């Protein structure tokens, strides 16, 4: 019954984090990741930071149907095999998720392989956190010495107050809405293009990020969907063992963005090229 579905879905093949990073670097590929929220949206549901939207839903479906080629790595949650890597609560969440969406997952994902959606989630739900340093060190090699364009939300503040991007040669940021960024999609795409000349683009923008990465990739740019990497890095730096709320910025899975004390970070402010919303 349900278990038969769990087993059928284990036919989906995901390159785990460290392995995914190698594909990206070899092809200098854009990366687009599909997580639980994207499945929610595609099957018709609103999620905490993005209301359901038909065109977004169609685009996401189209993007997931794109085979991982040389220009793009398409990622799925790395939960279809070796679930034992994750804590019990994560395992329960993910199995319930892919069974709720058995109709979707049984018909959506026939590509020979996928990257790991957890390249942005390399710490908090793991039982053995040892490879995390290797994970974060390997991630950092994507931007060491690069000029970056970071497209993210107002509360995202990726790298703010930590050393995640210390080795980037420069950072420019396009700061978009923290929720429902798709309401402003046309502008976000327009300014990302204008600001992306000779830069590696990193996108932390929920479901909108996926369409952005795809459209950018169509227009020739390399764009990497990095989602909640900052939350996971903050948790890691703290040596955290559970999802603790951050006080100064957005925190993964505290997605209402309530109770935040924003700070003035002059370095962050000097990186901002434009605000949208
Ligand atoms: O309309 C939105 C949707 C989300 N985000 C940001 O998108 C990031 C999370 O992206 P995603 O859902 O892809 O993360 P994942 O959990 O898959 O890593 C966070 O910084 C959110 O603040 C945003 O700024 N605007």
């Amino acid at each position: 019954s349900e278990f038969e579905l769990m087993k059928r879905l284990s036919e989906i093949k995901v390159l785990p984090i460290l392995e995914s990073l190698k594909y990206i670097k070899h092809n200098h590929a854009s990366v687009v990741r599909f997580g639980d929220g994207e499945i929610d949206l595609m099957t018709g549901h609103s999620i905490p930071y993005q209301d359901y939207n038909e065109k977004l839903a169609k685009r996401l479906q189209q993007i997931l149907q794109t085979k991982s080629d040389e220009k793009l790595l398409v990622c799925l949650p790395d939960v279809f095999s070796n679930m034992d890597r994750y804590n019990q609560n994560a395992r329960h969440f993910w199995e319930r998720h892919f069974l709720k969406y058995s109709e979707f997952y049984l018909n959506c994902c026939d590509a020979p392989f996928y990257g790991s959606t957890f390249i942005s989630r390399p710490y908090i739900d793991l039982i053995d956190k040892s490879p995390s340093e290797a994970y974060f060190e390997s991630l950092k090699e994507l931007w060491r010495g690069k000029d970056l364009l970071i497209v993210e939300g107002a509360t995202s503040r990726s790298g703010v107050g930590n050393d995640l991007f210390v080795a980037a040669s420069s950072i420019k940021r396009l700061v978009c809405p923290s929720k429902n960024a798709f309401q402003y999609y046309d502008e976000i795409l327009r300014l990302t293009e204008k600001n992306a000349k000779n830069r590696l683009i990193l996108v932390m923008l929920g479901p909108t990020a996926k369409v952005l990465v795809a459209d950018l990739t169509t227009k020739g740019y390399q764009a990497i969907d990095l989602g909640h990497i900052d939350s996971e890095y903050e948790w890691y730096e703290m040596g955290a063992t559970y999802k603790v709320k951050l006080t100064n910025k957005h925190t993964a899975e505290f997605n209402y963005d309530e109770g935040i004390e924003l700070e003035f970070s002059q370095e962050y402010q000097e990186q901002i090229v434009a605000r949208i919303g």
